[PDB]
C-alpha cells in the first residue's frame, strides 16, 4: 500500500486536525533545530512509542492521590498526581492515560497563571463510585514532573515522572483523597498570563517523550516541521486568528488523519532508508514539497528559516513520490 | 441505476468508518452500533445532504461553543455556589459564517429544566465558562459544566422547544460555580464535544430521543420506506453520574446518538453528489459481519436506512468485518438484513 493516500487536499485545506491539539491546521512551522514526538504518533511499521490512540476523547485514571495546601478546602487550588507506569488499564501503554498530554509540567503557585501549560476541563472523581466530586470541576493544567506534590519540576523523559493536574482556577471545594480518580477531556487550550498570545506551543524542549523515541533532525537544507493551528487561550477565551491581542498557535507532528492511516495499515516496504515519501503542495502562486520519513515526521526544504507556511492559500495536494532525503525539497513560494 | 459522471457517494462510507474509527456527529463519540428508527426523525445541526447543503448551523467538526453577547444571571442576591444560568435569543449569532440561528457546535437538543440539586436526564453538558464580552477574559469562578438545550420563556419559566424559531439558546450550569456573575451581556465559551447528564449512576436511554431534537423550519425529515427505517449512529458516550463507565459497565452502557458518521459528513460537504443519486433512490453498501451481512442506505437527504422494519433493536456493530460498495438502488426494495 503506497503513502499517498495519507495526505489528500483537505487534510491540509480545512478538514485535518493536528494530533496534539486537534485544531484545525492552517500552517507549517519548520524547526530547524529539530524535535522530537511519540504520543499520538505513528510511524511507517505500525508502531508508536507513546501511551494514545489517535483519536481525542477524554483523559482518565481511576487512583492517583488528590490533595490541595492549607486547612480550608474551600476555593483552593486542587492538584492530583500519579506515577509514570501506574495507568495500567491503558492497553496502548502503561505509561500515562489515554490522551495525557506529552508536555512537561509549568509549575504555578498562583494567582498568576502559568505559560505555556496544556489546560483541559475536568474533575476529580470517586474511585470507588465513579461519581464526579462536583466541587472540583475546574480547568487544569496537565504535564509532566519530577518532585511531586511538594517541589514539582518538569521533565521532557517518562522514565521516573509523575503525570501531574492542578487546576489554574479556584474550585469550589478541594479534597484530599487517595486514591482519586482523574478525568479531563482531551481537546486541550493553552494557559498564558495576560490575554496576550505566547509563542507556539509546547515548543521543541517542552516536549515529553519515551525511551526509545527517534528524534527528528535536519538533513541537509531538509527541516522537520510541526503542524500549526489556532488553538484557544485562557487569557483571551474569544481570540482566534488575526486577534489584535495576537494569534495563538498549537503545534503537532503529524496530521491526525495521517496518524490514523498509519495506525491502520503498515507501510514499512514504502521508503528505503534515506528517503522521504513527498507530495507537492500547490498555491496560488506558487508551490512547494513536503516529506515524510518512515519515522513518521514531515519535513520542508526550508533550511534555517523558523518563519510560519501560511496555508490559507493552498489549493491542492499531489502525491511524487520516494525521494532521497539528501535532495532538497522545492520551497517556490 | 446508470454510471454517473460524478464522484461516487461509495467512498463516504468505508470499513474503519463504522470498525472504530469514524465518530458520530453529534457527541464525536467511537461508532459502535446501528440504532433504527421506527417512527422517523429529523436532524439539520452537523448534517449534510447530498446537495452539499446543511439546514443547521454547525460546520462539519468538533472545537467550541462561542457566544459573545448572551445575559448571564442566577437566582436571588449572593452570587456564592449559584447555578449560573446564561441565555441568548435564536437568531443573534452573528459571529457564525454558517447561520446566525444559534452558535457553531450549539447543540440541537432542548433543554430539560431543572432547579437543584438533582441533576436533569439526558441532557447535553459541556464544559466551559462565562467570560467578559469587551476583554475576552474568562470569568474564572463561573467554570463548570453546563447543561446547553434550546428553550423559551427566559428569563422566566423555561419551556423546552424542538423549533428554532422564536427560540433562546440557554446554558445552566448542573453544579455550583464559585461565584455567579449577573452581566448582560455576557459571553459564553463551551467545549464542544459533550456528555450526559443522568440523575443516578445508572445509564438512561440512548440520547437524544426523536422527540428531543431541535430543527430549523424546512429541515427535511427522515421517514420510513416501505419496510426500510431510518436510523441513527451510536456511540458509547460519558454521563455526569459515572464518568468512569464504558460499554458492558454493571450500571448499564450509555449511548449517545447522531444522524450521520462525521466521515460522512465532511465528505458530503467537500463535494455536490446531487448527480450521483436521484430522489427515490438510496446509495447502499453492504455491511458484512464475522456471520452475516446486512445493507444500510443513505438518501438524497444525507439519512441512513436499513431493512429492520418495526424493530427498535440496537445493532452491534463489534462483529463487523466489511463495507463494500453496492450502489443505487430503488428505496422501496427492502434492504437485506441477514444477522
Amino acid at each position: 500500500i503506497s503513502p499517498a493516500g495519507l495526505l489528500t487536499t483537505p487534510v491540509l485545506t480545512g478538514v485535518g486536525n493536528d494530533n496534539r491539539w486537534n485544531g484545525q491546521i492552517v500552517g507549517l512551522q519548520p524547526v530547524p533545530g529539530g524535535f522530537s514526538t511519540c504520543n499520538r504518533h505513528w510511524n511507517l511499521n505500525g508502531s508508536t512509542y507513546g501511551w494514545s490512540s489517535p483519536r481525542f476523547a477524554d483523559i482518565d485514571h481511576r487512583r492517583g492521590s488528590a490533595s490541595y495546601p492549607g486547612n480550608n478546602a474551600t476555593n483552593v487550588l486542587q492538584f492530583w498526581y500519579a506515577n509514570a507506569g501506574s495507568a495500567i488499564d491503558n492497553p496502548i501503554s502503561q505509561v500515562a492515560p489515554d490522551g495525557f498530554p506529552d508536555m512537561s509540567f509549568v509549575p504555578f503557585n498562583g494567582p498568576g497563571i502559568p505559560a505555556a501549560g496544556w489546560v483541559g476541563f475536568g474533575a476529580i472523581w470517586n474511585s470507588n463510585s465513579g461519581a464526579p466530586n462536583v466541587t472540583t470541576v475546574q480547568a487544569y493544567e496537565l504535564g509532566f514532573a519530577t518532585g511531586a506534590p511538594g517541589n514539582l519540576q518538569p521533565t521532557t523523559n517518562t522514565s521516573g515522572s509523575q503525570t501531574v493536574a492542578k487546576s489554574i482556577y479556584a474550585v469550589v471545594t478541594g479534597t484530599a483523597q487517595n486514591p482519586a480518580g482523574l478525568f479531563v477531556m482531551a481537546s486541550g487550550v493553552i494557559s498564558t498570563p495576560s490575554a496576550n498570545a505566547i509563542t507556539y506551543t509546547p515548543q521543541p524542549d517542552r516536549i515529553v517523550t519515551t525511551p526509545g523515541t527517534p528524534a527528528a533532525a535536519p538533513v541537509g537544507k531538509n527541516t522537520p516541521i510541526m503542524f500549526a493551528s489556532v488553538v484557544r487561550r485562557t487569557g483571551d477565551v474569544n481570540a482566534t486568528a488575526g486577534s489584535a491581542n495576537g494569534t495563538q498557535y498549537g503545534t503537532g507532528s503529524q496530521p491526525l488523519p495521517v496518524t490514523i492511516g498509519l495506525s491502520l495499515n503498515n507501510y514499512s516496504s514504502a521508503l528505503m532508508p534515506g528517503q522521504f515519501f513527498v507530495w507537492q503542495l500547490t498555491f496560488a502562486s506558487g508551490f512547494m514539497e513536503i516529506g515524510l520519513s518512515v519515522d513518521g515526521y514531515f519535513y520542508a526544504g526550508t533550511g534555517a528559516s523558523t518563519t510560519l507556511i501560511d496555508l490559507t492559500e493552498l489549493i491542492d495536494v499531489r502525491p511524487v513520490g520516494p525521494r532521497p532525503s539528501k535532495s532538497t525539497l522545492v520551497f517556490n513560494l
